[PDB]
């Protein structure tokens, strides 16, 4: 599993889930997670009309890209 | 400001708000965005039910305290 991937059950006991979610963590390479991490904080941030665009995108887009598409707004 | 703070105007060219917002990332302390990543994640991603209780504890809760307040689910 990737670390997006870990969504806890609803009879899932919570420490459960955490344990789960911190091998699947540690797993993962440092660089992906953050990265993954700080476009979507720069994408959730972005005003509504850009946005758009960004997540009309698709998952995995370059920075490049993503300000190639917003050229203009 | 907090990297969590940059939010693109609406009149904001989108080179202008990568260039805040990447600014201020790299002033942020890299272990402090790191676990308020991380931490958004496994929030984000509980259940329904957890998920509650977790987001009525209020910003920066401890891992021990989100598993605390989790119990018996």
């Amino acid at each position: 599993t990737s670390i997006l991937d870990i969504r806890q059950g609803p009879k899932e006991p919570f420490r459960d889930y955490v344990d789960r979610f911190y091998k699947t963590l540690r797993a993962e390479q440092s660089q992906e997670v953050k990265n993954w991490m700080t476009e979507t904080l720069l994408v959730q941030n972005a005003n509504p009309d850009c946005k758009t665009i960004l997540k009309a995108l698709g998952p995995g887009a370059t920075l490049e890209e993503m300000m190639t598409a917003c050229q203009g707004v």
